[PDB]
């Protein structure tokens, strides 16, 4: 069964530096997008969906068999502090449905 693995429980970044948030999936099935959020609450913030100026993917997503969905966030400030979740969605009608979430990585800003 598909796992969403966020190895880092927490990371510590100096304001102005970049944060690398790691996430890998263990399957391409079921088919559907990976999204990053800050928070797991009902008003969680969208951080990345396959636009946001300061985010890039660590790996090349336009590549068959890719299972790395780690992201890099540039120019970190205290406004970025929080817990970041990598979330797999299954494709559906009308829209994609949340399938499974990674464990969360806490970003502290020094």
């Amino acid at each position: 069964e598909l796992q969403v693995i966020q190895p880092d429980k927490s990371i510590s970044v100096a304001a102005g530096e970049s944060a690398t948030l790691h996430c890998t999936v263990t399957s391409l099935i079921p088919v559907g997008p990976i999204q990053w959020f800050r928070g797991a609450g009902p008003g969680r913030e969208l951080i990345y969906n396959q636009h946001f100026p300061r985010v890039t993917t660590v790996s090349d997503l336009t590549k068959r068999n890719n299972m790395d969905f780690s992201i890099r966030i540039s120019n970190i400030t205290p406004a970025d502090a929080g817990t970041y979740y990598c979330v797999k969605f299954r494709k559906g009608s009308p829209d994609h449905v949340e399938f499974k979430s990674g464990a969360g990585t806490e970003l502290s800003v020094r």
